[PDB]
């Protein structure tokens, strides 16, 4: 399971590069790179990543934007690729491999609003996803969501699993060793974290008493479904996959398939710390608990 | 996995205490207690329970009721707590531990209609849920459900798993040993049972030919999702989490996350016995089959 | 796990027999038979089947049709039966066993539109399903689907698992050895395949650039849920269980319970080959990837 050319390799994170190039066109450049991430205290995973993050950096575009995407493969020996669930594309032409030390550019439209998974598409896809090559792209709906004016504060959360290192038998046949949440920044000052068992417990997300919170969520897997629940509240409104039409109300828990997304909104009525879980409690026990700290001011 | 102070302990079930104290206020008193339950024939589980039942006793309130909840902890050594998924509360103030031989009182509103899980909230939550500290609270919608006038008969069903006794490794990493249904009484004469592999086979729920049946259902887990199905019928109407807005029709099978609820309604057209399953058939084989006996009169 | 009377038995497939006998009445005759199926290259499973296919042959009826169903049991020693999820029936009278070398006839209505599982109902049901006795019945809605006029081409896909041969311990407690797709023909010229790891990769489904494709899908299990996703597109419209009322839009991935169905519709915008997966990637790795080849003409 050890790739000789990855020994000792720890490529420092590289910032996502994005720039708008027209009213409906956006350039995005990512890397594929090999980066050590502390997934549990004392446990380093030499992850296969986009940009040195796992899950990868957040991408946000508008409905109707065409994405001109470049992948720069920094892995010395493994090809990598990109599949955005947001886009309409030819997989065999547009989600193809970029060889080590090369770049590739691929263009495709994001026609549909929502909270989409992205991930590496190189065979075996399970191997590339499980080693860390997953993330979220949000496509903002042209006309918003009907409840936009009620939302006071918003964050992005992503659920993923971690297995035994680069172990295809475990990836296929074993239970996850860890299941984790991470948060990816939407506005300056938001946290930006990797999938680990501890950061969002020790540095909770912050909010203020009485606020309606929106979370953009996706369960990237690779393998498990998620029973997403915020303790001490009920979801006022849920939009499955973030499409405004798929509108549920008053859900205690949102069932997410592997790669499933949602926009969920809830009110926090009292000061305190509110756990955020997958209610599949074996997974929660193995790391998948984040915290939301609600104060009279909204500051820690 | 054996707690010395639980040896030989078998605390007889204690009735739930509920009383309305105002037009929108209700007192509820439960216990936390250690009680032997026969989960399969010849198999005793010394369960951690509310009130000596696992799942615990049914709670029914109205939308807009504030619950003034008291937990009396009869466990000689383990703290326990209560988390109602129905309520808006501060988890770190209102879902806190009650020490052995003590009581605690916590007040919070049930603002949202539906079929909610409740459970102990004491760390490790997986341990407390898996050992039996789960249940359902139903919050009745102020304006009912649109199909109320069509329903002839109704029952509550709950799905849960059982693992190796108090074994955190198994709870986290193992398949369930048993998966089971129980029924909790809504009206005098309804059965009231615990999560076991046999009672609802040997003493089926009863109905009459031609009736529309409503089931209030919740899959409390701890770990598995449920593929809820009634053999020989199709769900005419489904309300996800019991919120009247989340209205599906003509479903063969309802996907429930861990902690997921629903109101489901179906018509039984012919005399006979109708199995009720999770269609994840490994779980059905390990206990999760209940029976509905439909007769020309509705009596056995 | 070896049944002596099945040694060397390989009953050649028998065609489904269907004929309409009135404006709202249809005769269907199936067999139960024991047939060797190559589920992975070099791996034969001596399946328990309807008609020598696993999943079994496709059945299509109209909403409001009463089905007069005959099962001819060709198994020399095991009883078999039939449960259609489409129908309202008495399970203990209408889904009963047919003994070896006998036939039984059962009549029941299909009142509800959708994409329903069918399967053998003989105890242990897990054993009969896992050994291959599953399939789909489609009930066409009297008034169609609102998007009917947009659909250019349609196919049926079914997901199932395969375990160690006739091994009840594995069926209950083990991970699937294979997870697979098959396609069942709706119109002359459509492929008709069994649940295997390779046929729909080597002989992809065919379509033409720009088309809107409808898939009628069901995850028959026995045990797993499915995270159904088409690479390179987004589902424009989804009807859960194939009921026109259960209408979602813009889903990346559709969560299917065990026995869950859907009608899903999506547009393929560019020439190429488009994988079709369960996004639970351990299952995809173990076989559950089909291909859709999209050409400028629609022919290979
Ligand atoms: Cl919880
Ligand atoms: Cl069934
Ligand atoms: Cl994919
Ligand atoms: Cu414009
Ligand atoms: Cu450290
Ligand atoms: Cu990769
Ligand atoms: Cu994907
Ligand atoms: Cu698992
Ligand atoms: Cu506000
Ligand atoms: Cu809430
Ligand atoms: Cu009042
Ligand atoms: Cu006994
Ligand atoms: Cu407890
Ligand atoms: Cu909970
Ligand atoms: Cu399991
Ligand atoms: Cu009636
Ligand atoms: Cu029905
Ligand atoms: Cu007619
Ligand atoms: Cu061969
Ligand atoms: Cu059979
Ligand atoms: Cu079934
Ligand atoms: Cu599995
Ligand atoms: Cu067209
Ligand atoms: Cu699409």
């Amino acid at each position: 399971n050890v790739i000789a050319a990855h020994k000792g390799v720890n490529q420092a994170p590289v910032p996502l590069k994005m720039e708008r190039v027209g009213p409906h066109d956006v350039h995005i450049e990512m890397t594929a790179q090999i980066t050590d991430i502390e997934i549990d205290k004392g446990k380093i995973y030499k992850a296969w990543t986009f940009n040195g993050q796992a899950p990868g950096p957040l991408v946000v575009v508008n409905e109707g934007d065409t994405i001109h995407f470049t992948l720069k493969n920094m892995d010395p020996v493994v090809p990598h690729s990109m599949n955005f669930h947001a886009v309409h594309a030819s997989p065999s032409k547009d989600f193809i491999d970029v060889m080590p030390n090369k770049s590739g550019t691929f263009t495709y439209p994001a026609n549909k609003p929502g909270v989409f998974m992205y991930h590496c598409a190189t065979k075996p896809v399970l191997q590339h996803i499980a080693n860390g090559m997953h993330g979220v792209i949000i496509v903002k709906p042209k006309n918003g969501y009907p409840t936009d004016k009620e939302v006071d504060r918003e964050y992005v959360l992503i659920q993923n699993e971690w297995y035994k290192y680069n172990d295809m038998n475990d990836f296929q046949n074993g239970v996850p060793s860890y299941v984790v949440f991470s948060s990816k920044a939407l506005k300056p000052g938001d946290p930006n974290t990797n999938g680990d068992t501890f950061t969002l417990k020790e540095k909770p997300l912050l909010a203020k008493v009485g606020e309606k919170i929106r979370l953009y969520i996706n369960n990237v897997g690779p393998n498990e479904v998620s029973s997403f629940h915020v303790v001490g509240t009920v979801f006022d409104d849920v939009y499955l996959d973030g499409n405004p039409n798929n509108h549920l109300q008053g859900m205690q828990t949102v069932m997410l398939p592997a790669s499933g997304g949602a926009v969920v909104e809830f009110t926090v009525t009292r000061p305190g710390t509110y756990p955020i879980v997958t209610h599949q409690f074996n997974h929660a026990q193995k790391g998948a608990v984040a915290m939301l700290k609600v104060t009279e001011t909204g500051e820690d």
